[PDB]
């Protein structure tokens, strides 16, 4: 199994498996919400498309598209053992906060995500990122991942979109997963988790497969009523299928 | 223990030995949170007088109780396996919401109870019952159970009510057991949790017994002080206000 | 190890050696958030500043220092076996939050904490003592430990104050040991970073500073310009030391 190279919420990592059972065939897969990348990294689609609210995201993986070589040696350079403490943490945390360059921030967001408190990415009320140290023993410098990343991204478009918006481009030939932060067990609202549920409807009734993951719980069986639905033990997880 | 026949909040058995170890007797038992009825289907009042806010649930009693035969086939009839299946929950769940039977609502309640998600009774901001599907394997139709609530329902009446008027109907004969919601670790509110114990105070003033039982936590020891009280192993309280 | 002769919320019990292994030597230690006085009980400073924003608590200190004789004898009486019930429980109650004596105040308030549930002091929105009646066995009367810190108390300074009025109080021949209220696994968010502030003003001016709180993003925040020791132990402890 191929691994993401961002440490970020559900790496979606016990379930590779089980989606790939569900996860019906077609030319493309559109994602919503792409996050690590897990399921683009280990299905064989003759295309892409990619989506995330995040903007950060978005641009580190173009740039990882677009500039593979001169960013991974770039980034190598921030792995070295005088950087492992408070005072260039912090140091570097300030400089990717005031720097309005997105190559230079892409490579300080890596470090971020590698030597931060719990591999997080988090936000104040002024979008300053404000994940603190977070004292790891040696961080894990990701060059393969790099590398199979970009290989793989030359056949993916990487947009910085709502998920209504991600799912419009959806076509006849697309397949669309969808992994949404998780129910409960600038927030993610109950009012987009049923709005997302009733664009999957939409999108089924042309034929166009949806599967979508969450907790299994009251309101996930509410909204997704209509899929066909998989329970997967390992708080359980709900699959939810839209086949035509 | 004689089994309910709904589905209904925290699987009740887990204190009715205790229940009755310290309930104490007379001839007419009052519940103003009857619910699931677990005490009343386990005692041998000589009268019951039987009280919820809920509304779903006292009509279903009282048809049960009237309409013994008649009930039990109406309802027999949802439990065949052509209705286990999400098309037909929904469909019962929407038919439910939308009628102004109250014999037909008493029908497809039982089957909501039986086939919804864990057992759950819940309603919208809409007032629309809203339980999703439940996907149980093979849902157990409680004719047995219902027919024992309606012999035991021969000396009960049914009260559609808060707790302050089902407490206003004890008398010198009764005795009373209060099952509120939950202390925590449109709810029921803590200025409603402290009405019941004052209520309670008033009721053992005029020689009419109480029992109240809740978790055990800063605020229930608070609001029970005037009574005995009993731990028992979260934890639970036994408060009881004997004359 | 001496104990404190109140049960108190973070009666610091297990974190002592911790504490001892990394709090620095000086004339006067600066306890802001004394409460029950386990490090002061611990350690052996020529002189001390005790502090705390519950004037109950001072107040008794302050009898216990001064009325060392008068007080025990007078706190005995109340152990007794008459005394653990309901009914003389919640008269005594009433006395208390009725009283405007110092002194038998401070002779009720002890009773509450022994016989009280949980050994909890807490207030209700009138500002009246609300811990309700405890069912315990047969609680124990402190009378070694009151002796030790009234003769321990001949060495101290109590004030009823905020944290920002005690620590100003800390010179050149002074280490302050913070306790405040646990950060979230009332005392506020905005309060937590401002007494790391007051630290890092200490620090600058000469003065060292530890503090101890639950191990969190947001107190690896507050302290990130401190020496950090991770303590195990139910989540792991936090000791932040600011050396000059
Ligand atoms: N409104 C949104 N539209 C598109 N993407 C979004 C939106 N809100 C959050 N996201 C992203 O959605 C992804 C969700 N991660 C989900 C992982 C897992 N199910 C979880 O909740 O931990 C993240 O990458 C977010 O940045
Ligand atoms: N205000 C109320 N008056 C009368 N009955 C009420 C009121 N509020 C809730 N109830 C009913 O009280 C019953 C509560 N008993 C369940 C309590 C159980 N110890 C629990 O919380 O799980 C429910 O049936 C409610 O419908
Ligand atoms: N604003 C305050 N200034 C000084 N002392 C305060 C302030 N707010 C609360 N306190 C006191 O500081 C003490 C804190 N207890 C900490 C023990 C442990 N870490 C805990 O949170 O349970 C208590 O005695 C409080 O009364």
């Amino acid at each position: 199994k191929n691994r993401a190279f961002l440490k970020w919420a559900g790496g979606k990592y016990p379930l590779l498996d089980d989606i790939k059972r569900h996860l019906p065939k077609g030319e493309c897969l559109v994602e919503p919400f792409v996050g690590a990348g897990s399921v683009f990294l280990n299905t064989d689609f003759s295309r892409y498309i990619l989506a995330d609210i995040n903007s950060d995201l978005i641009s580190l993986y173009n740039i990882v598209k677009m500039r593979t070589d001169e960013y991974v040696q770039a980034a190598r350079e921030l792995f070295v053992p005088e950087t492992n403490c408070a005072e260039v943490y912090y140091q570097f945390r300030e400089e990717f906060n005031k720097s309005q360059d997105p190559f230079r921030r892409a490579v300080l967001f890596l470090y971020l995500n590698r030597y931060g408190y719990n591999g997080l990415c988090r936000y104040n009320l002024r979008g300053e990122f404000n994940v603190p140290f977070g004292r790891y023993k040696k961080p894990y410098f990701p060059e393969a991942e790099l590398y199979h990343f970009a290989e793989k991204a030359q056949n993916a478009f990487f947009y910085c979109e709502s998920y209504a918006d991600s799912m419009a481009r959806a076509d006849d030939a697309s397949v669309v997963y969808c992994d949404p932060p998780y129910a409960p067990l600038n927030s993610f609202t109950l009012e987009q988790q049923a709005h997302l549920a009733e664009i999957a409807e939409g999108l089924v009734e042309r034929h166009i497969p949806v599967l979508i993951s969450n907790h299994d719980t009251m309101l996930t069986r509410e909204w997704y009523q209509r899929a066909k639905l998989h329970v997967v033990k390992v708080v359980d997880e709900l699959l939810a299928l839209y086949k035509p």
